[PDB]
């Protein structure tokens, strides 16, 4: 029903063909099992030969009669095989396509135009409700997956089936019981595939869990990072961010040591499964004489068959994911319930006329449950006149606007144009009878020519001529060049916001309707421009019927009637004087009116060169790769002397050979092979783990050892420092991996398979290569021309769908209602040439698919032609033929794991260009030494001359100009100044967090410019606003190790004591080794600045600094902390920038800073003395 049918629906013809394309796709999945029945019947007669071959030591010559002859016989029929399946799988191919095309094509684009028509077609619904453009995003990508749905993937999907259940049919009857071993191996390829998911979401979730620790470290102290840096803590937050690595790759080894067991086994399971499939398959040869090895081949054909339904799949969920989001929305997408505008019909006024009229009109807003935004009306305004509405709260009068257009039936009441309801007119023809301008103007995109030609489609350019000469929009489009062709670019905003409502007006002008209406259009406009439009709109009127709703009074004073409303209940009308008369609602309102990342430069090899400077040793891993790799093309030699001596040798000694190539088809493989790749996933798993550390190590600390405008003034964020951190050490991580694999492959093609390469008759080999990489060019130019097709189609539909885009976004085309089919019209012209792109790529993808399988049969052709034959001719033997196919195999392991890795290369190739751009640093300031501490450098009297300072941000009218303050040792330097900077940046200066652009400071004279910038950190009293405390214990967190600086419990309580956190150290359990609590969420400010002041007197520094320490708090924590920051000070130097005044009055000297520039200094008497900004800040404090 709703939904396969309409999902399919139409296409008469179609449908046919999609029944014929349907046929086409059953009969081509047939061929691969027959074409491999083909296999069996040349091995059988091969086979016969081959035991009277060996049988001879006797006769020779009867050899070349007999064995030849079924040879040459065979040969008869090689000729008629390929052709026969060639021919044949060529032309159902091009076939089973053009479903894709064809059907689809026809489909979607009737699909199209009706979605697209449908759209229109809901009218005032789509403003009611949903995304209007999320919604038509979404919708628009719904139905790109609709071709998916009905391409050749269904097909495909018959195509597949054909070789599944078409497949077993063969299989069944010439056997019942190799099916059970092979149906009894699927669920044990199942279990081990079921490891893998266990392994897989498990592992991930502790390294989640691991470097959660990692990224919580990284997280807090890149936020930090001006705290961390003040306090020189690095070291110990260096150290801290290996230990959570250490744990990180520990769990990234087991991981990986995990799968390598899993993925070994899982090949084991197959392999193993694929070797008791043989002896069992063999054991019904030797003693027993059923098979020849045609079905033990052909059966294996059934996991073919089997791995079909692993490619069925897909197209299902392609079917099946499409139907159901389409059919759903389809609902909404197609028919119209319209049923309050449609189209068509209704009655056709011809009065040419109507008296306006509203008749107890009670509504509501369809959001529902908000309150009716208008309770009844009455209002009634005769012909020829111009009626005001009037309001206060907002909307009200806009809804009496907008019922006239009839874009909402009313829920009680109604309105009637001229004497009849409104809602027997034809809808089309009142849109036409009412001219509307908005508040808000808008122009498509187009001429202006045009803009107007939208308003009437049947026009000429003199009546364009007049309407804007009408209008007064005559002016500037003159003077403007390009005249009336002029394009309106990019969107709607060019020129002047009050020509583009002129504009609008000469559109509605050429309306010539006899209803106007105005809602606004005076409102937000510019003063001169609004006079201008208004005289158009003066001019507009008085010849027509109209209605006009704005908050500009001036426009209402020559109104004939004027309605008070004020939020949509009406109370009053009649003329202005008559309103003025009753001082009502009108006259109140007149007197009252009176995050994304990745710059382009490249790596260019450096990365392994970086990478094997950080990887010491590791060649037993890559070794341990190559006789792995050597390993695989053995088990493509064992299997191909397995049946090679099995279908060319006797009767005799056929037990003992099979015996031996058994065993050995395990051993070499099962011992081996998970051997050797859980020996190198030991390896290179270790390899990528260690490296994860040191270059998130490398990182961290190269990030941390450098501040300077990446930290302090970044155009970076926490999460994108982060997110380097993460994606950068992950990917590659991936590039080492790639490495192994390459290399691994490499020489289990390149190497193993040139050696059996050579044992060729050169010729063979040839016609070998004369296949492969031609049918791997004509598979890599389809991907090309493939994507070639995706990408021009994208351009088509995108001019189509930005101007669809352009209209559904633009809901006013429905007040016109003139450009609802005239805007699908044009659609339909753009629609157009995708559509014959559409038939034009079923020729395209035809052909393709056709050629790609057209090289299939000639890959089977030439092998086993040149294998008959020639080699037939002289000389035929077991060898060289299934070393063919030992090669092809080889050919797909190497197409498959490289491609599949090259991506890999490509996003750790960027991302480890990033990484390594960002290690090289700039250090700067680490260490040096600069000056050598003197034990007279206490003190403490801080200089500052011709300073001037901005931060990173160049043309930011630096806060610091021409600045200079003294202190002296041992007392207060007061500060004040008006807001923002330059109370703040003076404390972050002393930090020497930014060398000025010019001038110079002191502290014992010397020069900080040439000072240390470590032993300037060492004494610092900082105190922010919020101070941010580390997640640890209070104790830890009141005393943070300056340098060398132990956790001292007498010294924190000395701490604690002077910073009267005591009280809190007192009571509650585990006194000073509580912990925070999650961020100090048990904490207030209070409390925490006790600890931020605690961690400044620790240090005991000769200069303290509080930038606005009191700024957040109130009550007792105000003074307590003050009593505390007093007493702080007066022991040494400190500098108070704080916003509170009441508490500066103790302080030795007050510095009034205006802007860089200092203005007035002294203490507070001699300030108070003086007026200026200072007397102002203290006359406003009250």
């Amino acid at each position: 029903v709703s939904v396969l049918t309409m999902f399919r629906y139409a296409g008469w013809l179609d449908r046919l063909y999609m029944l014929v394309g349907t046929l086409a796709a059953i009969i081509h999945g047939v061929a691969l099992p027959l074409m491999m029945l083909i296999f069996g019947d040349m091995t059988d007669s091969f086979a016969s030969v081959g035991n009277v071959s060996k049988n001879s030591t006797n006769m020779s010559e009867a050899d070349k009669r007999a064995m030849f002859a079924k040879l040459e016989e065979e040969m008869t029929t090689y000729a008629y095989y390929y052709t026969g399946i060639g021919a044949g799988v060529l032309i159902v191919a091009y076939i089973q396509v053009s479903f894709w095309c064809l059907a689809a094509g026809r489909q979607i684009h009737k699909i199209r135009q009706k979605f697209f028509h449908a759209i229109m077609n809901q009218e005032i619904g789509w403003f009611d409700v949903h995304d209007v453009g999320e919604l038509n995003t979404r919708l628009t990508d719904d139905v790109s997956k609709i071709n998916e749905g009905i391409g050749d993937k269904i097909g495909m999907f018959f195509q597949a089936m054909a070789t599944f259940f078409g497949g077993f049919i063969i299989g069944f009857t010439r056997g019942w019981k190799l099916t059970l071993v092979i149906l009894a191996i699927s669920p044990v390829l199942g279990l081990s595939a079921g490891i893998w998911a266990k392994i897989l979401s498990s592992f991930t979730d502790k390294e989640l869990h691991a470097y959660a620790k990692a990224g919580a470290v990284a997280e807090e102290v890149l936020a930090a990072i001006r705290t961390v840096i003040a306090f020189g803590g690095q070291k110990k937050e260096l150290e801290r961010y290996n230990n959570n690595l250490e744990e990180a790759k520990r769990l990234g080894i087991k991981k990986a040591i995990t799968a390598n067991i899993s993925m070994g086994a899982a090949f084991l399971l197959i392999y193993a499964s694929y070797a008791l499939a043989f002896w069992y398959g063999t054991s019904l040869v030797i003693s027993k004489e059923y098979s020849i090895g045609q079905v033990l081949t052909v059966f294996f054909s059934v996991l073919i068959g089997a791995f079909s339904v692993g490619q069925a799949s897909p197209n299902i969920e392609a079917f099946a994911n499409a139907r159901g989001a389409a059919y759903e929305v389809f609902k909404i997408i197609d028919n119209k319930p319209s049923i309050d505008s449609f189209s068509k019909s209704g009655h056709k006024p011809d009065n040419i006329q109507g008296n306006l009229e509203f008749k107890n009109i009670h509504f509501s807003y369809p959001s529902r449950k908000e309150v009716q935004i208008l309770k009844g009306l009455n209002l009634k305004v005769k012909s020829g006149q111009t009626v005001a509405l009037v309001g206060n709260s907002g909307c009200g009068k806009s809804t009496t606007v907008q019922l006239m257009q009839r874009l909402y039936d009313p829920l009680d009441g109604m309105v009637s144009i001229d004497g009849q309801d409104i809602r027997t007119i034809n809808v089309r023809y009142l849109r036409e009878i009412i001219g509307v301008v908005s508040q808000e103007p808008v122009l498509f995109a187009t001429t202006i020519a045009e803009n107007i030609r939208y308003g009437r489609e049947d026009v000429t350019m003199d009546e364009i001529e007049k309407a804007v000469k009408e209008a007064n929009a005559y002016d500037f489009i003159m003077k403007l060049p390009h005249q009336f062709d002029t394009l309106v670019g990019e969107r709607g905003a060019q020129l002047s916001g009050g020509q583009k409502q002129r504009i609008a007006i000469a559109r509605a002008l050429v309306r010539n309707p006899k209803i106007l209406l105005l809602d606004e259009a005076t409102s937000a406009l510019d003063t001169e421009s609004e006079a201008v439009v208004q005289a158009a709109l003066d001019k507009a009127r008085e010849g027509r019927t109209t209605i006009v709703i704005a908050h500009r009074l001036s426009t209402v004073r020559n109104a004939d009637v004027i309605a008070g409303f004020d939020g949509g209940v009406i109370v009053e009308q009649g003329n202005h004087d008559e309103l003025m008369r009753e001082k009502g609602i009108y006259f109140k309102l007149v007197m009252t009116q009176t995050l994304d990342e990745d710059v382009p430069p490249a790596s260019f090899w450096r990365i392994l060169k970086l990478n094997s400077t950080e990887w010491p040793y590791f060649v037993v891993g890559i070794f341990c790769a190559i006789i792995n790799g050597g390993l695989q093309p053995a088990f493509s030699v064992i299997f191909s002397k397995v049946v090679g001596v099995f279908t060319n040798g006797g009767p005799p000694e056929t037990q003992r050979q099979n015996s031996n190539l058994f065993s050995l088809l395990f051993l070499i493989l099962g011992i081996i092979s998970f051997i050797t790749f859980f020996l190198q996933g030991f390896t290179f798993g270790k390899a990528g783990e260690i490296l994860t550390k040191r270059l998130r190590y490398m990182v961290f600390k190269s990030m941390l050892r450098q501040d300077v405008s990446w930290f302090d003034d970044p155009k970076n964020t926490t999460g994108a420092l982060t997110t380097r951190l993460a994606n950068d050490a992950a990917q590659v991580k991936g590039a080492t991996g790639s490495r192994l694999a390459v290399i691994f492959q490499n020489i289990a093609n390149l190497g193993t398979g040139i050696i059996i390469s050579l044992i060729y008759g050169w010729q063979l080999t040839l016609l070998l290569l004369a296949i492969v990489p031609i049918i791997a060019i004509a598979g890599v130019v389809e991907m090309k021309m493939l994507s070639g097709q995706a990408l021009k189609d994208k351009k088509e539909l995108e001019g189509s769908g930005k101007i669809a885009t352009e209209a559904i976004e633009n809901f006013r085309t429905v007040v016109s209602l003139t450009r609802e089919q005239k805007f699908e019209t044009m659609y339909a012209q753009s629609l157009q040439i995708p559509y014959r792109n559409a038939m034009k790529k079923a020729h395209v993808f035809g052909i393709t698919f056709s050629f790609t399988q057209a090289m299939m049969y000639f890959s089977y052709a030439a092998c086993f032609r040149f294998g008959a034959y020639l080699v037939t001719q002289q000389l035929m033997t077991f060898e060289n033929v299934l070393l063919v196919f030992s090669a092809i195999v080889f050919g797909a392991m190497a197409v498959g794991q490289v491609s599949s890795f090259a991506p890999d290369y490509a996003k750790a190739t960027v991302s480890a260009s990033h990484i390594i751009r960002i290690i090289e640093k700039t250090p700067e300031i680490d260490s040096y030494s600069t000056q050598g501490l003197k034990p007279n450098m206490l003190e403490g009297n801080v200089q500052f001359s011709g300073v001037v300072f901005n931060y990173p941000t160049r043309p930011s009218i630096p806060v610091l100009q021409g600045l200079s303050l003294e202190v002296k040792k041992g007392q207060t330097l007061a500060l004040v100044g008006s807001s923002g900077c330059g109370k703040s940046t003076v404390v972050q200066l002393l930090e020497r967090f930014y060398d000025p652009m010019a001038g110079s400071v002191f502290l014992d004279g010397k020069e900080i410019k040439q000072l240390n910038v470590q032993w300037l950190r060492a004494q610092l009293g900082i105190v922010s606003q919020e101070p941010i405390l580390f997640d640890c214990s209070i104790a830890e967190n009141i005393a943070y190790g300056d340098n060398s600086r132990v956790v001292s419990y007498e010294e924190i309580v000395r701490a604690a004591k002077e910073a009267n956190i005591h009280q809190f150290i007192d009571s509650l359990p585990d006194k000073y080794n509580t912990r925070v609590g999650d961020k100090g969420t048990q904490l207030s400010g209070g409390q925490k600045q006790r600890i931020a002041i605690a961690r400044a007197l620790v240090r005991q520094p000769h200069i303290l600094l509080l930038d606005e320490a009191t700024s957040a708090l109130d009550t007792e924590s105000e003074k307590v902390v003050q009593e505390a920051l007093d007493k702080a000070r007066e022991g040494r130097t400190c500098i108070v920038i704080a916003h509170r005044l009441s508490t500066i009055q103790n302080a030795d000297l007050i510095v009034v800073i205006q802007n860089g520039k200092v203005k007035e200094h002294g203490t507070h008497q001699q300030l108070l003395a003086q007026k200026g900004i200072y007397f102002s800040m203290v006359s406003v404090q009250a």
